[PDB]
Parts: C-alpha cells; structure tokens; sequence
C-alpha cells in the first residue's frame, strides 16, 4: 500500500460538495495541509488534523512577564515631566539671587514700605531691627572712602508740619558720650562745621539743653589754639554771637546774652577768670568787681560816699567846697 | 480506497488500551485531531502528528521588541515622582516670596539679633553694613510724609548703666557740615526745637566742645529777626541762660556764666560790639572798658586817683579840703 | 485496513532521497510528526500535515495591548529623572535659609556694596530706603541692653578730605523736637556727655547755630541743681568756656565771649538777672548798668562831672579846691 487522498487546492475544495467520511483524510495540493471528515462537514468547515491553539504549544514566551500599555501608562502618570521642573542647576542658579538669612551682599537698594500691623512700639518696632544686647559688634556702619558724592551717608525727612515724632531719638545709658562728633584734622579746609543748625522756627528755641552738673558746665567749651604761635588766633573765640535782621527788614532789637535765675542762685552770675584767677566778676546781686583800671568814655552816676575808699560824686565835692567856703567866710 | 482509522472521542480514547501500530493513525472524532503509533503507548500518551512548539511557527510577533516590567520599573524607579517634588510655577511662586540680592521690597519686619563671630570692628563690622566707596548714592534714607505717627523715623537705645561705646559716633572728613540739621521754617508752629539735650547726669556736662579755630568762634550763634519789624524780637536772644532748684531742693549756687583761661590768655575775655565797634569789653587782666554813660545803685570802691581823669575817692575829697582849710586858718 | 506509513527517523529521512507521491504520508518516529508528499521534493522539503502560524492560532495572547521598549523609552525620556531634581524637602530646607519679603530674622551680616545706577537724589534714593509715609511705627530701632560692647550702636565714616557730602543729615518738620538726646539720671556716673563734639578744623566753627525765634533764645541752656542741698552746686555753671594753648605751643589770643551786631539792634546786648529781676546790664550803646555797691582793684577814667550824682574826676576836684583857694586868698 502506498495510499494516496481526494486532493485538490485550497480554493477548489473551498468550493466543493464533497463530504469526506467521518475520519477520512483529505489534502490540500497547494498548502500540504490534511483536513479529517465529520461526515457532514463541506471541506472548508473541517478543522486540520492537529490542534492550532496558542495554550498547547510548548516553548511559550512568557507573556505575563511583560508590560502592558495600560500599566506602563499608569506608572508614567506618576512621574514628573521633564519640562515642568526645575534642575537642581537651575534651582541653585535661582537660589543664589535670593539672601541668607546668615548673611550676604545686596548689590542692589533694599525699600521698605511697611504695611504696618502697628509696627510695634519701643524696642520691638521699626521697619528695621537691630538688638545688640548679646553681641559685641556695631548696630548700623556706613562709611565712604569716595572722594566725592551726591547724597548723605544718612539722611532723615519729615515732610509734613503736623509730624509728631522726631527725627532721631537718642536714649542712653552707659559710661562714655551717647552721641559723639569727631571732625579729624582737615588738610584740605573745610569752611563748615562739625555739627550745623538752622531753624525758621519763631515760637522755639533752634536748641535746648539741661543739665544738672555738680562741678561742671552744662555746656563746656573750650577753644584750643591751631597754632604754636602765641597770637595766631588772635581773632578766634570760644563763643561768638551775631544779632542781624532778616533781609529786607527794619532791623532787630534782639539781646545778645540773656541770664536769669528763676528759682533764685546765690552763685555768681557772671565769673570772668584767666589763669585760674578772678578777673572780673556780676554777683548774684548785681554788684560787679573788676581787677585793674578801668575806663568810661562817659560819666558814671552813682550813690554819695560813706566811706573813704568810694568814689564821690560832685555833689559831695560841691557840698564839702561850699562848707568851707561858709565856715572860712566866718559864721555870725 | 476511502480510507477510514480507528476512531472514537478524545475522552473515550483517554481510557482506552488500545496500542496504534508505530505509524498507525487514530482519530478523535469531537476535536478533529489524530495521532499516530509508536507500538507501545496509549493514545493519550502520544503527540499529535504535526508540531506545538512556539519556536517553529511562522509570524511570529517580536517578542523581544517587548518591555518586561522588570526593566520597565526598573527605569521607573529613576524618575522622580509628581507628588515629591515642586513644579516650575510652585517654585516660581515660593521664589517671588524671598528678597533678591539684586535689590526688593520689604512689607514687613526686618530683625537683626547676630550671634556674632566678633562681629568685626571698624569698617567691616556692624549688623548692617553699608559701603559707598565706589557710588555716589545716599547710604541709609528714611523719611515720612505721614501727618502723624507713634515712633520716630530712628531710634538708639543703651539699657545698661556700664555701656561703654556711643549711641551714635559720628568720623568725618570732608568739605561741608559733618552734621547737619535743618528744622524748615513752620507752618503750624512747633514750642520745641531743632536740637535738644537733657541729661541727668552730675559727674559730666550735658554737652561738651572744642574746637580750634584761628579766627572764628568755636561756637557760632546767630539770632536773625523772624519778621521785617525792627522790634518784634525784643524779647529774643542769641543765648539765654537759667539756673533752677532741683524740684523741692532749698535752692541753688550754681553759677551762670563761668570763663577761664587754665593756660592764659591774652585776649580779650569779654568783647561786646554793636555794629562792628567795640562798646564794652573785659581785658585778659581783668580791666574793663565802656563806651557811654553807665550808673551803679550803690557806691564804688576803687583806688585814689593819680591823673586827671581818675575817679576820686572820698578819702581824696577830705584831705584836699583839710588841706584847704590849714593852710587857709595860716600855719605857726 | 490497519494502515503503516513508509517511517523512520527525522534524522535519516533528512537524507532519504525518496520521492513521496503527491499526499502519500510519511512518518518521523522519533518525533511523531508527519508531512505530506508533493510528487517532486525530498522528506525534508516538505511541510508539516497542518499549519504553523502564528495568524492561524486560537487563543492568541494580546500582542498588542502590550508596551514595546521604543515606545516606553520614548515615554521615560519626559520624564525628570529623581538625581538631576529636589524633592519637596530638599526644597524647603534651601527656601527657609533665605529672608521673606514678609519679614524675617537675620542671623549674620547684611552688607551693601552699590554698584550704583545712580542711586538716585532725595526721598527715592539710599542702599536703604525706608518709607513711613503709611504707617505709624519707626524707621531704624537700635538698642542694646548689653552690658558692655565693642562698637557704637552706629557708627558714620568718610575717609577722604574732598567728601562734599555731610555724614548726617536731618530735613524736619514736625511739632516735636528734631533731634533728641535723653541721657537718663546715672547709677554708675559717666565722666562724659549726652553730646560730644571736637573739631580739629581752624577754618570753621566747631559747631554752628541760626535761630530766628521772636521771644526765646536761639540757643537755651538750663542748669539744674541735681540735689535738694542749696550749695551742692555751688561749683556748677550753665556755660562754662576755656581757652588753652596748643600742647608745646607758645600760647594763645584767643577770646572767650565774642558777641556783634553786624546789623544793629536796639536790644541789651548782655541782660543778667537773678529771680526776673535785672541785676547788671549792658546797653546796645555800651553803657552799664549794676545794681548794686561795686568795687575796682585800680583807678577809673572817666569824664567830668555835670549832673550831682555823677562821680567826681581829681580835675574836677582840684579845680574846686584851686577856685576855693584862690577868692579865699582874696581878688586885686
Ligand atoms: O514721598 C512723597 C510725598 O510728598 C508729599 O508732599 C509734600 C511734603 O509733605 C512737603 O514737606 C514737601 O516735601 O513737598 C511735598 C510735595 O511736593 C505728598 O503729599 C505725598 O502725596 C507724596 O507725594
Ligand atoms: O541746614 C540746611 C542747609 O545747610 C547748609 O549749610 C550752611 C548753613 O545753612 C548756613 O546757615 C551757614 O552756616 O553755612 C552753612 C555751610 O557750612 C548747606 O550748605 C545746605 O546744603 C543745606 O543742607
Ligand atoms: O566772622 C566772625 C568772626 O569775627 C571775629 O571778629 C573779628 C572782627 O571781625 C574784626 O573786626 C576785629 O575786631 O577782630 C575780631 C576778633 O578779634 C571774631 O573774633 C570771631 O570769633 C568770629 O565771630
Ligand atoms: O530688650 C529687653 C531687655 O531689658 C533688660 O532690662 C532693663 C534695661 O537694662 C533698663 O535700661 C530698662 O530699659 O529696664 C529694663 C527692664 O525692664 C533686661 O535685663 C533683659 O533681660 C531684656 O529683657
Ligand atoms: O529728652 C527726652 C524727652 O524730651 C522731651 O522734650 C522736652 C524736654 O525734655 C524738656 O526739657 C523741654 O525742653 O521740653 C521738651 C519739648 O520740646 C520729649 O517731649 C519727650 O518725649 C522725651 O523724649
Ligand atoms: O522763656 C524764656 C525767655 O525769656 C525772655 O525774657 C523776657 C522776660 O521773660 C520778661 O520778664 C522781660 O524782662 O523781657 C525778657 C526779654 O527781654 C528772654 O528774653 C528770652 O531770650 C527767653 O530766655
Ligand atoms: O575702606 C577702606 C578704604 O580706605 C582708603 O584709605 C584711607 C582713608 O581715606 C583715610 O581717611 C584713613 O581712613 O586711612 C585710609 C588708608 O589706611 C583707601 O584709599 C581705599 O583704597 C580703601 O582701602
Ligand atoms: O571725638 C572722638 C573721641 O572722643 C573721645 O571723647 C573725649 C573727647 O575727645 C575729649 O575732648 C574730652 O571731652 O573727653 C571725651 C570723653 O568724654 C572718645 O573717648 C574717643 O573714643 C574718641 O571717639
Ligand atoms: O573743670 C571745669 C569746672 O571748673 C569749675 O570752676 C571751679 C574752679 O575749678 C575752682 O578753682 C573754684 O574757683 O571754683 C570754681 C567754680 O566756682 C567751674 O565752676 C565749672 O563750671 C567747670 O568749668
């Protein structure tokens, strides 16, 4: 026996009437593929000879250890997008423009504008706040070196007149000067001041001081000669006033030094001293004492002697002459 | 021949002991598949007559252009997650909220309290510190248009009795005022001042000064008339003094006016002038001079004159008339 | 029928050169495997009975629900891998080291260094800028409650002798005082001052002052007596002057009080009073008066009398005696 089967192709089984019989083989010439009869079954509707599902093959790749579309999606929906966040370069790059709070250097102006919740009072207000007490360096520095400049080191304005603070307020306690001006040795000269005041106010001094010194002044001057040269600051004064008119006016009748006590002092009112030595002195009652000659280029009118050291007027010369005259004369 | 094989359902087969010859094909009716002989194992124990290996199909898919989740959460495990970290408008929006280096607005409270490293001395110390060596800008620039207020633009504060350093130290060099106070010409008017000092303090004046000038005042006051009327300010002074009890002391003996030379001088110590003419002075020896008229309530003790023009005393007076009248009753 | 098929090993039918009729099956022994003839192609030409492939299986797994490697690594390349990226955390950590413009507390140095636009002129100019124009707390509160320190609480510099701006400058208007200098009644006494200034400047007063009050004194300096004790202050003064030498200078001309009018007034030009009562004065003309008894260590010039209470000069007197002489010794 060589056995050979009803065969034809594909297609023209596709379309043949041919039943095979139940379990009789037939061929596919073209495909090579055998089909078995059911007895019914046209060719087309038989199933080949040998199973062709994916669960019986063997050497099956393992589909379950692979990713699907959906699950990687999911884990990708987690993930951040390159594109909405920063690097860390990028991070650093931003930071570095911002200030530590230990410490850094603006190279730009700082402004405030306090919106205020009330800004406190006392030494917990201020737009800027400065609290030295456990520390040993200086609150606020500012320094030039520059030649020349447009604007103060500090400068402080008010701009309304019913502004009721002050400018500056210095409250101290301590052991040296609260409030110290040094002007150094000029080599080019400045025709200025150390501290310099003008006021427009007529209803207040330009300013007050008290003090209640024991042994000193309330307010000490002293001038020092520039100069080794004994007369060089022939022109100079420890105190110097001036009295003028406004422009365009009539003139002043201002006073020049006004002394008072109203409480009433028993100390000199006037003390003129040079070397340690009274010169020339106003007691508190008014009388003066002066050391040496002295000159009025008027008469002085005074009280008549009564003892022999007062200066006489002319009515005690006149009156000693016209008795002499009267008793020398005689008397009946 | 129509060939049939030996047949019957998978199931049926499964328990049967029927051996197919080696080759011989036996049929399961129900599934459409064969399977041939081997001459020794039952039918379930043979393998169908075509092959069930994944590796000799054709079309298959690239299995290993596939993504296995092992790898695939490997390479997620790289990337950052959406929740730990910030996007570039959170970041942008916590940035805005920090000051720039480069220069800001403050609305709020700015505290310094360092820790202080030793925080410095001189020009490289201070919580603040303000260099303006190369610029032409102003260093620190407070000001208010408020009509009113409840602190000033700038306070100073010591709290205890031994601090040893200034509230305010002020180092200058330059060409203009090292300070310089400007209090405008008012409005609606103020009974204060440009500038005032109180101290409570015996051992130390409440303000001191020095200067050394070779032809100016080292202390300058002007008084300038407020209004064009010539007697307005009749009751204005340059300088006015006042010496007061302590509130409930029995009095004073302070003294008002105290000048001295501690080296000697010889200016004068005293020198009023009206128009630029002397019309009093006290010489460095205690002399003095005065232009007009002048009037004591009182006498005046002074020396018996030797010229003309010297004041005579009484003692003068009464030895030229007991002279006078000697000579005049004749002389045995 | 039990029908056998031509068979042997797929290894020797590899190199058969048998011919299989077209469909005669043959059998491979070792594998179980048939193939069909083709009338023309050796054993191992043929194909299989039945199909192999892929496109033809049941149950097929979904290839294409499944991630490719291109695809995901596409995917991954968006996002932002965790190494190159903060977290949150890291984030915060570097956002608190930096001040909000909210406000905050520093820890260590703030420094300016301008590089200067131009840093403006007036109230929009300074390294700080501080507006209170809206708001009723201070500008700059400084303080210490240190025991001791080594820096000022601030501290003002320029270093160059050309600087044409002033280190302080105050713009007010207001209704309180300027400036103001509290130096509070001391426990442990400083030798030392509220205000302290020194001028090494010969061209210049050390300190400047314009006033233009209608009543008061541009300048108003008031002593108190610190104790109950009517003479504890009996060395006290309200102005105290000195005036010294250069140290190794040969000495000094200098003046102690200096006052003009370089416009004329009609006032006092120096009005010492005790209890608002005048005690000694000096007329605008030059003339004095005193109150009261006086005394001259020396002579007086002065001029001839002609009223009855004007002191007599020794001409005066002379002339009287040498008249009474002369009618007395009797007239031919
Ligand atoms: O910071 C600007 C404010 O200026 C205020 O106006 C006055 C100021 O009060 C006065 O002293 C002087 O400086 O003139 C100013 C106007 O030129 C304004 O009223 C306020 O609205 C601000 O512009
Ligand atoms: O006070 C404001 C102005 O002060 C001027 O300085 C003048 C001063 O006003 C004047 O009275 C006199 O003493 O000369 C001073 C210069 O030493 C400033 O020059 C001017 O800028 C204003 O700030
Ligand atoms: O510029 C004010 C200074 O004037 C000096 O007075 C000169 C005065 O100008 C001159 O006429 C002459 O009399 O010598 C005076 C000094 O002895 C003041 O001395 C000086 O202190 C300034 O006030
Ligand atoms: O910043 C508050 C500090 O106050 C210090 O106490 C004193 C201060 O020295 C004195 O001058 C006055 O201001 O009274 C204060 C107490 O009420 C405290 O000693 C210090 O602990 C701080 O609280
Ligand atoms: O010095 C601290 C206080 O100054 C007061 O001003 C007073 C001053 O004390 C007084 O001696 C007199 O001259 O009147 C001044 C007002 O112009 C302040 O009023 C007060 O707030 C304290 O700061
Ligand atoms: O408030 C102090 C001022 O007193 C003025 O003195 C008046 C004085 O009060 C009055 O009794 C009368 O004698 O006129 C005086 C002025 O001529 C001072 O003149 C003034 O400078 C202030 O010290
Ligand atoms: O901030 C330092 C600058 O100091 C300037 O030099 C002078 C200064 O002008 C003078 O007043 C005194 O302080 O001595 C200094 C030099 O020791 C320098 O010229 C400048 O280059 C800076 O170093
Ligand atoms: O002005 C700069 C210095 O002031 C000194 O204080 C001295 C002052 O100079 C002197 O003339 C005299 O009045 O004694 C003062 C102390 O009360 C400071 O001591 C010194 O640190 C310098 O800053
Ligand atoms: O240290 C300067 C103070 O001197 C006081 O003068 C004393 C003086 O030293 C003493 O010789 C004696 O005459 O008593 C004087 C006071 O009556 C000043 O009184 C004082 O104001 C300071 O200048």
């Amino acid at each position: 026996l060589r056995v050979q089967f009803k065969r034809m192709k594909a297609a023209e089984w596709a379309r043949s009437d041919v039943i095979l019989l139940e379990s009789e083989i037939g061929f596919e010439t073209d495909t090579g593929f055998a089909r078995a009869g059911d007895g019914h079954n046209r060719f087309s509707d038989l199933g080949y000879i040998s199973p062709l599902d994916y669960n019986l093959l063997t050497n099956k790749p393992n589909i379950d250890g692979l990713a699907t579309k959906v699950e990687t999606a999911q884990k990708l929906q987690q993930k951040a997008d390159k594109e909405t966040v920063y690097t860390k370069a990028e991070s650093k790059q931003e930071l570095d423009k911002k200030l530590n709070l230990k410490g850094g250097v603006m190279t730009g102006q700082l402004k405030f504008k306090p919106a205020a919740t009330v800004a406190y009072s006392s030494s917990t207000g201020g737009a800027v706040n400065i609290d030295l007490s456990s520390t040993r360096g200086a609150g606020v520095v500012v320094y030039s070196d520059n030649d020349t400049s447009d604007g103060p080191l500090m400068s402080l304005r008010t701009g309304k007149e019913t502004f009721n603070q002050s400018a500056l307020f210095v409250d101290y306690k301590g052991t040296t000067n609260a409030v110290n001006i040094a002007m150094r040795q000029p080599t080019t000269p400045n025709f200025s001041s150390a501290l310099n005041i003008t006021s427009g106010n007529e209803n207040g001094s330009a300013m007050q001081l008290r003090g209640s010194e024991k042994a000193l002044g309330t307010l000490k001057i002293t001038h020092e000669n520039p100069s080794i040269g004994a007369d060089y600051d022939k022109n100079a004064a420890a105190l110097s006033i001036d009295i003028v008119k406004k422009t365009n006016g009539a003139g002043t009748a201002a006073q020049g030094i006004y002394i008072n006590s109203t409480s009433g002092t028993t100390g000199k009112l006037l003390r003129i001293r040079n070397l340690s030595d009274d010169k020339f002195y106003v007691k508190s009652d008014g009388g003066f004492y002066a050391k040496e000659t002295s000159q009025i280029d008027g008469n002085l009118k005074l009280k008549d002697p009564t003892a022999n050291d007062h200066a006489a007027t002319k009515a005690y010369v006149d009156k000693a002459i016209s008795e002499l005259k009267k008793l020398i004369l005689k008397k009946h």
